């Protein structure tokens, strides 16, 4: 059973600005997704101090980068706190706690897209390189869900079965045809070293089979 939702207007406008603005420095999407993973990892690490059973779904706190040239996908996996169904819909479909409004105003007052992370909307930079994004998430308090969007004002949410994660989030980027450089090992290594060298969790770049 697939549920379809409309993005809150300001979120649809933000995605459209990301998709339509001529902006060449697209590589920043990776540090923005890695930053979200690091924050989710900080949250599970903190909660598990006072409740060690929150780690029964997995003790390892890490980030995995999975390129796949055959599928034309780049996946960012973490074992962070994850999102419940309600967190998934609110965080991704609405302004929520974000600085969506300030970011859009900032862009008219001289800011540039690389500054997206200052406004709690870095996830949307995924749309600089991806035609479609699939988000698989498992929080300790809920079942596993798949969120999906190719923009155009809507997104879907369904339960996800058959490949259960213990806990965390998987951001699957179905890359645009001209954005395949982001599947190259030396390109990924270069971006991680340039923008994510200070992340306090291991970042493993998977090798293709
Ligand atoms: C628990 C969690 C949440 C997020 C996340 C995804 C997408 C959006 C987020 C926002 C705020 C906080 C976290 C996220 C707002 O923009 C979308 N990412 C990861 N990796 N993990």
């Amino acid at each position: 059973e697939v549920e379809t939702f409309a993005f809150q207007a300001e979120i649809a406008q933000l995605m459209s600005l990301i998709i339509n603005t001529f902006y060449s420095n697209k590589e920043i999407f990776l540090r923005e997704l890695i930053s979200n993973s690091s924050d989710a990892l900080d949250k599970i690490r903190y909660e598990s101090l006072t409740d060690p059973s929150k780690l029964d779904s997995g003790k390892e706190l890490h980030i995995n980068l999975i390129p796949n040239k055959q599928d034309r996908t780049l996946t960012i996996v973490d074992t962070g706190i994850g999102m419940t169904k309600a967190d998934l819909i609110n965080n991704l479909g609405t302004i929520a706690k974000s600085g969506t409004k300030a970011f859009m105003e900032a862009l008219q007052a001289g800011a540039d897209i690389s500054m997206i992370g200052q406004f709690g909307v870095g996830f949307y930079s995924a749309y600089l390189v991806a035609e479609k994004v699939t988000v698989i998430t498992k929080h300790n308090d809920d079942e596993q869900y798949a969120w999906e969007s190719s923009a155009g004002g809507s997104f879907t949410v369904r339960t996800d079965t058959g490949e259960p994660m213990g806990r965390g989030t998987k951001v699957i980027l179905h890359l645009k045809e001209d954005q395949t450089e982001y599947l190259e090992e030396r390109r990924i290594k270069e971006i991680v070293k340039k923008h994510s060298q200070f992340i306090g969790y291991p970042i493993t770049l998977f090798v293709e089979k």
